[PDB]
């Protein structure tokens, strides 16, 4: 059911500091190589008044290269698919909640995404768009109450130098019973490869690899 080459379509609806927006996307990847990319377009609420970077990790752990010796919760959950929930706690009190419900239609994954950011300070790097990129990261994955958790210490590099820290807590939920993994890691590296001036168009890449 998992094919070597796969597509993606998605819609995100969200709000940051009570201002709504909508984004759509199409993309493609290689699930077994842990690579994907996508083009994203802002449909409503542009030009976004906040750092696009806060959204990019929300725009699928099926696109992660799992070796044979680690159970792959995500590829097993297909064709029924899985959903996830995430809280993203920024060091200045900015908090983002996100969810993604992932279904499969033919060779295409479909994402229905909600994003909700509150309490970003007007003079902070998100609302003044002073972020450069996310550093590559290592997510720690562990089972709890029959579902899979993933935690990660993330950092955004900042235009004047330095970093801005965010802690991610994700819960991933297969829509059917699957085998559960042991403790393991996923290395991630997410990059905006191109974009237009106000980020109404963005081309986003990620490569991920599981290890134990
Ligand atoms: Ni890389
Ligand atoms: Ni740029």
């Amino acid at each position: 059911v998992i094919k070597p080459d796969m597509k993606i379509k998605l819609r995100m609806e969200g709000a940051v500091n009570g201002h709504p927006f909508a984004i759509e996307g199409v993309g493609l990847g290689k699930p077994f190589e842990g690579k994907q990319s996508m083009d994203l377009k802002v449909k409503e609420g542009g030009p976004l008044p906040f750092a696009y970077d806060i959204l990019t990790t929300v725009f699928n752990r099926v696109f992660a290269k799992y070796p044979e010796n680690i159970v792959d919760y995500f590829k097993q959950s297909f064709p029924e698919g899985y959903s996830w929930e995430r809280s993203m706690n920024y060091e200045d009190g900015g908090i983002c909640n996100a969810t993604n419900d992932i279904t499969l239609d033919g060779d295409c994954y479909i994402y229905e995404i909600r994003f909700d950011g509150v309490n970003f300070p007007a003079n902070g790097p998100v609302m003044q768009k002073r972020t450069v990129k996310w550093e590559p990261s290592t997510e720690k994955l562990y089972v709890r109450d029959g579902v899979l958790k993933g935690d990660v210490n993330m950092a955004l590099s900042l235009e004047g130098g330095g970093h801005y820290r965010c802690d991610f807590k994700t819960t991933y939920k297969a829509k059917k019973v699957v085998q559960l993994p042991d403790y393991h890691f996923v290395d991630h590296h997410i990059e905006i490869k191109s974009h237009d001036k106000d980020y109404s168009n963005v081309n986003l890449h990620e490569h991920a690899e599981a290890h134990s």
